[PDB]
């Protein structure tokens, strides 16, 4: 995928929060869960599930700003960090990300489907560190997941 | 094939929708979608490739509009969408989700073909009293968007 | 040439009208108009005479419905009318004005040809969720009217 | 049959009338009704009724001039348009058309009979458009039909 | 077979018709009908096929003449028709209706056989005082029509 | 919607007009009208703009021809006009009045679009015995006019 991991996300993440604390800005933390992924690998194997992960990554990467931090958390999960962005930018970004996953992923001669579920947290309101914000965002994506809605902010 | 209706069907349904809006005191949005890069697709890869892109483009629009929204192919790089009594919020979101879909280069065969979307919006009654007038305003506004190198003009 | 649309057009517009009514929380009336005496008109006077009567019948319906009402010819002795969000009062009056029009034997050439109207009504959502369902209820109700020797059944 | 329909007849028809108006010529409009046809389909079916229509068409087509417009109106009905022809040409054409339908049509192992009824209208005398002339011709074929005579001009 | 009378019968009836016309001060038309393409039909398809064509040709002439008109087969491709006291209008129409039947290629078996009609006319008293004289004038006139590639000569 | 007939209608009416001219001993002019600048219009402004220009072009031709003159759209930049029994003076004048109409750039929306006319003429019988032959002569002559940078060639 080329996408960074949990450890990188955490280092950049907290620096972004330190910077926001000093500049008096907000930070949005998105927790993206792609349901249908545990079923893809358990049916088509790792290569197919990995090719879907590569498409998913490129799709997120192409839609975020240059200064936005995208990383893969683990399994069905990706994290996005937005430093000092308007709520309008967020609503639009969520819509454009959800729109991409309406398109079943073409891997080989297969047409694989993933459903997106996104939770949002805001710094400072939801927490003072990345671990706290991710748990709020994870709780909110799980609320969205169980409610059968695309996103919860 | 696309399954998508043509100019003639769009016009009949379109005007009925406007007649209904006139009576109910509602607004109607008319979107003019131009997909740049398409004239270069047929001139390089042929009709089948250009047509396979049209089939994907149609399915992509169809999957994102509401059941009561009218989608049709105007001609060439052009598609028209009609929204009866929808909030401006619904339109801004619909435009974003449609634009997002064309950022994805279309896979036709072993090719990865790119189209760029340009959309113009008109509102009934403000912009006109018939479908021909509204489409001309929307077409003028997508051409403003096209020359300005921006995605949409409302 | 009646100018009136066909079954295929009626179905596309029809279902869109139903999709719109579903969303807006409105009713739709579907009228099934059968003109008895028409099977005898062509078997006696020929197609041109029967067609000239169809042209008068069409113009008579068209002149009495609202701009937003959908009128189409189903087939043979049959016409369909779709009323989006109209009061029951509007319907009772429309049925009376349509029936009144066919009390008038149609003048084709030196002939004075008579047709008797039979109308069945269905209401969306009560009578069905699609156009084929509503047309069958309306058709069943016009046939009840036809056999009962009454003009309409709602 | 290969024969054009009502819509084609009307377009060519009116052009012929526009041309006659300018050139100071007459136009004959023939309305041909083939009685016995409603009984043919109600007994032998569409294929048999259609095979009779194919023979009827070829019979009319073979007897008119190259510049004469022949079309099927609908059901037992055919229309013929004669631009600038002598009344002698018309009397002869009517005789030759009536003569063909004295011959019962051979469809399969069947010998099917149709009776011709023709009405004539003349432009300008009978009307200024094709719709008017066809109604006069239709009225005159119906007079012929009820009178048990072959043609009325 | 055809049931049609022969040369010998035609001659007896023929002259009686002329005797009657002489006394009543009436005209008689004598038609000489030659059907070209008949010598080729028997030489290709045989006697039964050529005979079946003769049976159709006979019935076609018989169905188009008046009850008082004398029809007979002369010889090869030849038939004779006698019209007692008929208007010239009746003759022009009869010739047209006979020519019209032979434009229709004869269906014998799975074959579609073509015969071309050539008719010569003679008038009593002008052209002769007996049937032999009138038939020769009519035969000369059908031969003029045959060579001129026209249908009839009167 | 220009309302203008297509190639297949033009051909049927066209040949009938030629059949009629053959019999009456009259001439027929066949005009092949090409509108240069049209391929550039659709490739820059799109189909709606190019179509609105086609609607204006059609109405402009239709308003300048006689009631008995046949106007049709061939395809793309092309239109065909058929003149039955008209004087050469009528033709020279008609060509001048048609060329004069395209000197004024067409107004579609907020755009001022330019088309340049090229007309080729063929005469029946001199140039051919059917519509296909005459159209090829007219097409060759409009192409001679096109390359010569002149408006018309007869």
């Amino acid at each position: 995928t080329g996408l960074p991991n949990r450890r990188y996300f955490f280092e950049l993440g907290n620096r972004y929060l330190d910077l926001a604390k000093r500049e008096g800005k907000k930070v949005f933390v998105l927790f993206v869960d792609l349901a249908g992924f545990k079923a893809i690998n358990d049916t088509y194997g790792h290569l197919s599930g990995d090719e879907v992960l590569k498409t998913v990554s490129k799709r997120i990467l192409d839609r975020v700003a240059r200064s936005d931090v995208v990383a893969r958390y683990g399994g069905d999960e990706f994290t996005i960090l937005l430093y000092d962005m308007k709520e309008e930018y967020l609503k639009s970004l969520l819509e454009r990300i959800l729109s991409t996953f309406r398109e079943p992923v073409r891997v080989e001669n297969k047409h694989l489907s993933v459903t997106p579920n996104i939770g949002v947290a805001r710094f400072p309101e939801d927490g003072e560190n990345l671990e706290e914000l991710l748990k709020v965002a994870d709780m909110r994506m799980y609320k969205a997941k169980e409610m059968k809605v695309p996103y919860f902010s």
